[PDB]
């Protein structure tokens, strides 16, 4: 699938991950991380997982 990936003050990057599923990271809605896979987590730490291109926008 094809993933949005978080990296510092750089926009628009995608990777075209082996995982089936995309996943958005967010802490009090600051996002922490976008990327391939789909990654369990605790609160404060929210998890939005995907499974199509671009998904997690």
């Amino acid at each position: 699938t094809i993933c949005h990936i978080q990296i510092s003050k750089t926009h628009g990057i995608l990777k075209t991950c082996e995982e089936n599923s995309c996943y958005k990271m967010s802490v009090r809605g600051w996002i922490i991380g976008r990327g391939c896979g789909c990654p369990s987590a605790v609160r404060p730490r929210q998890v939005q997982c995907c499974t199509s291109d671009k998904c997690n926008y």
